RNA sequence: GCCUGGAGCGC
DNA sequence: AGGCGCTCCAGGC
């Protein structure tokens, strides 16, 4: 009949005003124009789909008796039909028999048993989701949205192509697309698979806001973006990121532009758009964003702050067609991200802030820390009051401007850096959830989705969406260390995997394991693999391949960075599948499960630990999955031998479970459980090997501790593992320390090395204890002293200082520029010297024969008691 | 040691 | 807006 090809990017659904009905977002290819352009199609009458689970025997729900009467489907059919259809409003429907089974939480309700399907618009009224009747126990899927019942039904797993046939035209256009159509039932839209992935548009953006004169608004006085028409989210990124921009300024109301500003700007032939007012320049953007029409939005803190800022101001001024800033045609802005998720439907939201969280440790999220730390470069910061002073003269605000597109083009180059794109795709490919959920953050859901096909593929009823914490159960098994320091080579060796080979190997899914604290029986082996143990079955399948196709030759060369980013998003989606089960509020929440697969872990560590020491082999530690063997040997070769001796021995025990050499030391400083520093071995040639140190746990490696501490350590560290004889080192460490103690006094060093950092679990205000606290302290100024204001999962930075006031060291705390502005406060020596380089210094050394507390106080400078 | 409050490393 | 195990600090009993 007729049909044409498009690629889905995003999906929206208005249950309220539009029940029924999925706006799908994407890209269309126009062979006249040899672009693709964006797209929408609206998918019409998803009809609600209900299971009613037929009663053994009729019940008269006012006696709450059998009545001797057994029940057939057709007793369910007239119960509906005439009772329950009519009582609740339902004119049309269509029932059906069906076999489902099921394997989750709600009691009484067989593993394989007959329902009765009913199916009609979700135009009319919505039952309870605890109905029962005379008939029925109970009917599973009152709740489920279009979206899902659609991605389901469809067989849709993220970002694809999708064939619709009979496509239909609409009376008036419905969205802010190049392309609008129809498709009046769901089925009308299919998957295809053989045909790659169009290159998207990308929109990276930062504005700088001002606090205004009088009272408290928050207003948007420059706004500049990065664009880039031709993005492959399958390919390196590319050189430059962006191919245009533009920026547009506009000023408070107080002030006005500086003289000769439009004639600095045509010299300089800058593309600065310059708007009279917010509202005119709001409108700008606005208007860009519709003409460029990106398929992603990528900036800085977007949902904390950014994006909230921008509607309000947008409905504020009033400014002309806020809906442009997504994809469809809306009349009323939603507020507070939900109305903000909502607002901008159609187009991806990528926050950096977020990604980095879920990619990399830093000390903080903050522009600033992101840029040095990822891109390693320096980032220019400007204060909210020295704003309006760059408005007098030109110079300064062009300078103003430049700073915000120097910002833009981080943000971009950070999302490129940490490949948060590509990565977001292939990670959506997997679960089979909708890509702007995925940069949203949130790994619960990503299962929940990877979990629903699986069980819909497999004719199960799933279960409906319902409507730091103390463990709820045994977690990994960590061994006692004998602490110490080794000159000996150390063997350290790893299982690959060891929760989701526990999970295959075992057999360990809802359908096989029988569950009501209480760990349950592990399946009888002859028993088929469970639906959840297949699905990380295929995850390792496909990770097999992809490992074995970067051992290709005579390829294309940029294909091995793609194979590789697929490969860890395959590892972290069968990683997250274990901790989904431990999780309260997933949605296939089963602690017997998570605490089964813990317990499988603990056992399996054990026999493990048992084994090594029946070889007569000395093991002196162990964490969850890993081993560390003291071979007292100084024969590298030796110790390989020996490491794959043990490991045949161990992968001989299990049909899927395998442990592997991690490593080996030259030299480890073993000071507690989960805290170590070690000297790393990495062969070379002829058996040679050069040496690198890895750190874990000790304090130096946490944001906790000031640098100047940190450094000092890690200086101990270095020492300590060293060639040296235990006398050099012991003397070269005094040596050190009583000078860091003069420089400390003395005042040569860097206040910026006096910073210690914390990050706030709750929002600033919700701290009873409060002064006690210095980083909840030092936030509270901060946020009601001047304009960005910090909330929980912020880290603070901070610093103790003399204040005169003889309050404890928890109660004298300040942030850098409140020291350095400041008179009255001067750094607190004796705190750093005592509290901070001491306490490091000396959890280090303990194990250390020669070093000991009262004797690094006195290197300080400190009265020893 | 424990308790209360608060940190974030480790797998 | 996936888990649990193991220190560290401030303060007081
Ligand atoms: C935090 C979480 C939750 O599943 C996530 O998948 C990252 C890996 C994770 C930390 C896991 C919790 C359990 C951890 C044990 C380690 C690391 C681990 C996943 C399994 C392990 O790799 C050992 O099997």
């Amino acid at each position: 009949e007729q049909v044409f090809h498009f690629y889905w990017l995003d999906a929206y659904e208005d249950q309220y005003n539009q029940p029924g009905v999925v706006f799908l977002f994407g890209k269309v290819w126009i062979e006249s124009a040899e672009t693709h352009v964006s797209c929408c199609v609206m998918v019409k009458n998803i009809e609600r789909t209900l299971y009613f689970l037929p009663r053994e025997m009729k019940i008269d729900l006012n006696t709450g008796k059998e009545t001797g009467t057994p029940i057939s489907m057709k007793d369910v059919y007239e119960e509906f039909d005439e009772k329950i259809a009519t009582k609740y409003k339902i004119m049309k429907f269509k029932s059906k028999p069906v076999e489902k089974n099921y394997a989750f939480e709600i009691p009484d309700v067989p593993e394989k048993s007959e329902y009765l399907e009913v199916k009609y618009s979700a135009e009319m009224p919505q039952l309870p989701q605890d109905l029962k009747g005379e008939t029925f126990s109970h009917v599973f899927g009152t709740n489920t949205s279009s979206l899902e019942l659609f991605l389901m039904n469809r067989k849709i797993k993220g970002p694809c192509w999708l064939e619709v046939k009979s496509p239909q035209l609409l009376n008036q256009p419905v969205s802010w697309c190049k392309a609008e159509a129809m498709a009046l039932k769901p089925d009308l839209v299919n998957v295809i698979k053989d045909v790659s992935p169009p290159p998207l548009v990308v929109m990276a953006f930062s504005m700088k806001t001002m606090q205004n004169a009088k009272n408290h608004q928050n207003e948007i006085i420059a706004m500049a973006a990065l664009v880039h028409h031709s993005f492959a989210l399958d390919k390196a990124a590319p050189k430059p990121p962006f191919q245009s921009h533009f920026c547009v300024v506009s000023k408070p109301k107080d002030c006005i532009f500086p003289y000769a500003f439009k004639e600095v700007i045509e010299k300089k032939n800058v593309k600065v758009e310059v708007a009279a007012t917010e509202r005119t320049l709001l409108g700008f953007f606005l208007a860009k964003v519709h003409k460029i029409d990106p398929d992603i939005i990528v900036g800085h803190n977007i949902y904390g702050f950014e994006l909230e800022v921008l509607l309000q101001r947008i409905n504020v001024c009033k400014a002309p067609h806020w809906s442009k800033i997504g994809r469809l045609k809306r009349s009323n802005m939603p507020k507070l991200g939900f109305g903000e998720r909502n607002a901008t439907c159609g187009r991806m939201i990528c926050d950096v802030e977020i990604s980095a969280k879920e990619l990399i440790r830093c000390k903080s999220y903050h522009l600033s820390e992101l840029v040095q730390q990822i891109l390693k470069t320096e980032r220019v910061v400007i204060p909210m009051e020295n704003i309006q002073n760059m408005y007098s003269e030109s110079s300064q605000l062009l300078y103003l401007l430049e700073h915000t597109w120097k910002d833009a083009k981080f943000i971009l180059q950070i999302m490129c850096e940490l490949n948060v794109l590509p990565l977001a795709l292939q990670i959506t490919n997997i679960a089979g959830n909708i890509m702007s959920r995925t940069l949203m953050g949130g790994r619960s859901e990503r299962n929940e989705f990877l979990l629903l096909h699986a069980f819909y593929e497999n004719n199960y009823i799933v279960p409906d969406k319902q409507i730091r914490k103390k463990a709820a159960y045994a977690g990994g098994l960590v061994l006692d260390p004998k602490v110490g320091f080794y000159d000996k080579f150390i063997l350290l060796l790893d299982f690959n995997s060891l929760y989701p080979s526990i999970i295959q190997e075992f057999n360990i899914c809802f359908t096989t394991v029988q569950r009501v604290e209480q760990i349950p029986e592990l399946p009888d082996p002859s028993l088929e693999m469970g639906i959840l143990p297949r699905e990380i079955r295929k995850l390792v399948e496909r990770r097999k391949q992809v490992k074995q196709l970067m051992k290709q030759q005579d390829l294309n060369p940029d294909l091995i960075l793609q194979y590789d980013i697929r490969q860890k998003a395959l590892k972290l989606t069968a990683n997250s599948m274990y901790g989904c089960l431990g999780f309260s509020y997933s949605r296939f929440y089963a602690k017997p499960l998570a605490a089964l697969v813990t317990y499988k872990g603990r056992e399996i560590l054990m026999h493990t630990k048992e084994m090594v020491q029946k070889m007569n082999l000395e093991v002196i530690y162990g964490d969850t999955d890993s081993i560390m063997i003291n071979t007292n040997s100084t024969n590298l070769e030796e110790v390989f031998k020996l490491g794959n001796k043990v490991k045949s021995e161990v992968n001989k025990l299990y049909k899927l479970l395998e442990i592997d050499i991690d490593g080996v030391f030259k030299s480890l400083l073993l000071l507690k459980k989960k805290k170590y520093a070690a000297l790393v071995v990495e062969p070379t040639s002829d058996g040679n090997y050069v040496t690198k140190q890895e750190l874990k746990g000790l304090d130096i490696v946490r944001r906790d501790w000031c640098d100047l501490a940190k450094d000092t350590g890690n200086f101990v560290i270095g020492q300590i593992l060293s060639d040296q004889s235990r006398d050099t080192i012991v003397e070269n460490i005094q040596k050190r320390l009583i000078e860091i103690g003069e420089n400390v006094l003395n005042g040569s060093v860097p206040v910026s090395q006096f910073e210690i950092n914390k990050a706030l679990t709750k929002d600033p205000q919700d701290y009873p204890d409060k002064k006690s606290l210095p980083h909840v302290h030092v936030a509270l100024w901060i946020n009601s002293q001047g304009g960005r204001k910090v909330k929980a999962g912020d880290t603070v930075s901070y610093v103790i200082c003399q204040d005169g006031s003889n309050l404890t060291a928890s109660q004298r705390a300040y942030a850098p520029e409140q020291l350095q502005k400041q008179d009255n406060l001067t750094i607190d020596t004796q705190y750093y010297l005592a509290q901070q380089i001491h306490p490091v210094v000396a959890r280090i050394c303990e194990p250390i024969d020669g070093i000991d507390a009262v004797l690094i106080a006195t290197w300080l400078g400190l009265d020893p008691t």
